């Protein structure tokens, strides 16, 4: 979700945490 971790769901942009 268009951040930093390895994983969001919209690829791997990062997770919202």
């Amino acid at each position: 979700s268009k951040k930093s971790k390895p994983g969001d769901g919209i690829r791997g942009k990062g997770v919202r945490g």
